[PDB]
């Protein structure tokens, strides 16, 4: 399969971010063969946030063949972030 | 349920555009009561195109409350849309 990253935009006075990225590194421990989590702090590099349009925070963005794929905006649960994923760390 | 809009950026020189254009008008005519689907040619409003971030179509954006929360770029079936929007269809 063709590898995957997930790129956490955060900053640290988001209070939903402090949900999300455990929740982020869990996922990325329970799936280490395919998909690799980064996390990005908008404030520290704001050129790369404006770079793939991030205008709130969380946003989670999805890359494959370095590209973004897609794009979610917002916190959400643990079983919500695994079933978007899902169909991708099944597929090519 | 709030309502939802998925906007459809696409350009009339965009081949995978033609397969997914009449699949999302399948979905809207399904879903009706919860989804209304609206396609937006880049070359015609590249300002729009810009605002939200597209670099390549075709990139469907999902908005509720009047914001994007999701963003998939590039063509797929039928199957794999229908199940990324589920959840949205059947959330709050
Ligand atoms: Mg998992
Ligand atoms: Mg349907």
């Amino acid at each position: 399969g063709a590898p995957l990253t997930l790129v956490d935009f955060f900053a640290p006075w988001c209070g939903p971010c402090r949900l999300v990225s455990p929740i982020l590194e869990e996922l990325a421990r329970d799936h280490a063969g395919r998909l690799k989590v980064v996390k990005v702090n908008v404030d520290e590099h704001p050129g790369l946030a404006a770079r793939y349009g991030v205008r709130s925070v969380p946003t989670l963005v999805l890359f494959r063949r370095g590209a973004p794929v897609a794009t979610w905006v917002g916190a959400s649960p643990r079983r919500v972030l695994e079933e978007r994923l899902r169909p991708y760390l099944e597929g090519r």
